[PDB]
């Protein structure tokens, strides 16, 4: 018989939590925690908004000293540098790429205003790593947190060296100069305020269109993890994000859990697909619902991801592989 | 006095139901039903997802044999062919246009990824019908059900030989590789899931912008017609669709009814417009509400459609024509 | 220590109410009311939909006679002229600019279909005022109330001589030829109908992206001011509009109040920023919530606007200036 892989029409993957640390104490504790939990979350060593101002050179060296060190056990430690209109952004790239025992897992670019700004920064990173004789290119992630970036967000998603786009909620709200209430930086405003909801969906649609990872902003709530876990669920199940920032180690497990695979999907996919197979991939009826190749795709996507990620697939599903 | 037609600033129309049949038995039963009900719905003879795979040539000939036959009583029978990246799509066009006693009412193109893909297919259809000496061009309808089509959906709406765009809900959800839950293929998820709601509104706005018909996806619910009728109402009254696909003959009357004209609108339009006329088309007050030429347009659109479609217009409305 | 102005990353302002009058009696009463209340609202002397048809030349002269007259006390009186596809639009510009003792505060262009249409009209206004030896250029405001304008609404926001975009709700609904129910011209439909909500957010995002004023459509409700006041609140707090049209003098105070500054914001901003300052503009904790430079921006925007507009700022905030 025919397999779904050969009859059905036609994805980006990074760890689901991006944990930010902007000071040495937090970096070291995060790194230690990553060793305990394993690489279920990335760590971003932050030079920008997560850090105080004034020690820019010293800070980039601190960051560089941790990359590929004894604390970086999995190679899942990236960085965020300064913005294009900042004096130290090239110095961040040079200091960090020169001194890091291993290159950062990715470089996060904040406050992109124009498409050319991002491309130029991506290009400088490539050039620098090329001359330092670094083996592979360094992935870049872009913040979409200005008017300019949101307007051209599809152009950003399309950029070659860019693996993900992240929403900058606070900067985006602040960018409206008070026209959007600060309640939009908290939940549920950050999901329900029409302009913020609109921006999040643009970023998400753009990422999916170009096979990039849509990364959700942090929850600034540092007490109620119940809120944080709910944010992560809405980002995932309503907004189509596949990753989310963390700003406190207690957020990490709530976020990772929210993005865990739903194993409940696997038996359903198996049943539907086996039946589809028997109907020669023509339309079928399942539980008062019509299915055809357009929905089969979904369930094959579900089975494919499950088997790939070494999740339990029913023996019945064998003739689909 | 002055008529609305001469003072007011400044539409596409197809049957409101597009009934799909992908097998001979269903095609023949649909055709028979169309003869009974008259052409209140179109029929699309389906070569793609509504049909099993493997008999592609035989299937296109079956389809071609029904077009303009004794069963095709009104010329309101179209087809859906294979996609641009499929081997048999040109063969579908040639086999069907060559053998059909009368050309299809339209040709539906599934899974458009790029604007050039669609244009090229539209162009091949024109060329083929031109060489076969077919008298008029064959209208094309495009599925918007990929990332590429949604991104450039306004460019699609603008294409010259394209009369309508249809939303492919299942393919669109599947296109997100699991990021959108399968609950978004069912109601109310298919209206309330932010990314699906977003896609539907883009397609709709694009169609209206370029005078094309926005055609809504089928309800996959084949038991509860109450659900199907509600879907059709939301597609119409919230999303601005003017047509909807049917996948089961029991859906057809629910869909056709949902898109029926609201005669309640006609007396209101008459009253408002006659009063506007007397105020020399300056602003008026009607029921605690201010009206001016911007709203008069709406009510003239309502009267114009009613009189055109031979619906009952009050004798009082005479000085508006 | 360091001030927010020197560490933080990175606005258009017009009166919050745009009161329309399309007849001499209403213009004169509006002008008198503006003298009483002071310039808390603009007045637009209307030649288009707010006026009856047929006296076009006489009407433009009436309008021109009031600009800069004894009734125009503050220079906050603009006009709306006819559309690009109208015969009298150039005549409106010439008659009005030639005869007005002082130039209009702005010129509102209705029913823009294409970007070039608007640019061309903006250019004619510049040319005319230049040859009449008028000292400064006349600001233009564009109506976004057609399909063509909404599609290219970001291109419109970007136009050099354009200070604001206004949503034309009734024309926009009417533009869909009945596909959008007339209930979308009333509240809550005008906020909740998905296509109208979508259009309003596009206009708003575009204006903010290019530093223009987003101006909300009028409430056509002329009895219940409670409705009007609620409309203004949703336009402001959900949709990000900073101005709203008025069509009845009783609407004016409800609209102006809805857009009044929230003084409650000032102490919060002060507290957060003073603390940020002490942490060397690194991240801080405030009330179970994490803050960093991305949110500080918001609160600095709040303080800056308060001090500028001569509102009461706490003595504690001194080291932030
Ligand atoms: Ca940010
Ligand atoms: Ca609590
Ligand atoms: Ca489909
Ligand atoms: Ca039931
Ligand atoms: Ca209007
Ligand atoms: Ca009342």
């Amino acid at each position: 018989a025919l397999t779904p892989a050969e009859v059905l029409f036609d994805p980006a993957v990074l760890p689901a939590c991006d944990h930010y640390a902007g000071s040495e104490k937090l970096m070291l504790k995060s790194l230690a925690l990553q060793q305990q939990l394993g690489p279920v979350f990335d760590i971003t060593l932050d030079c920008e908004d997560g850090a105080q101002v004034g020690r820019e050179a010293q800070h980039a060296e601190l960051v560089a000293s941790l990359l590929g060190s004894e604390h970086d056990r999995f190679g899942r430690v990236g960085v965020r540098i300064h913005d294009f209109d900042h004096a130290h952004w090239r110095d961040d790239v040079r200091l960090i790429l020169r001194a890091a025992k291993r290159a950062p897992a990715y470089i996060t670019l904040p406050k992109i205003r124009h498409v050319h700004d991002a491309a130029e920064m991506v290009a400088f990173i490539e050039a620098t790593r090329r001359e330092l004789g670094i083996a592979q290119p360094v992935p870049v992630q872009l913040l979409v947190e200005t008017h300019g970036a949101l307007t051209r967000v599809f152009d950003l998603a399309a950029l070659p060296g860019v693996e993900a786009l992240s929403f900058g909620l606070m900067d985006f709200v602040s960018a409206h100069d008070g026209a959007i209430p600060d309640t939009a930086m908290r939940s549920p405003g950050q999901f329900d305020h029409p302009l913020v909801r609109r921006a999040k969906l643009e970023i998400s649609a753009a990422c999916h269109a170009y096979g990039k990872v849509p990364s959700h902003n942090v929850s600034t709530e540092v007490r109620d993890m119940s809120v944080v876990a709910n944010d992560a669920a809405r980002a995932r199940n309503e907004f189509g994000y596949t990753r989310m920032w963390s700003i406190h180690p207690a957020q990490i497990e709530a976020i990772v859990a929210a993005f865990a695979p739903r194993d409940e999907e696997i038996t359903t996919a198996t049943e539907i697909l086996l039946a589809a197979q028997s109907a020669q991939w023509g339309p079928t009826r399942y539980h008062d619902t019509l299915h055809d190749r357009a929905s089969y795709r979904y369930y094959w996507s579900v089975l494919r991801r499950a088997q790939a990620t070494g999740r339990a697939v029913p023996q019945d599903a064998a003739p689909l592989f």
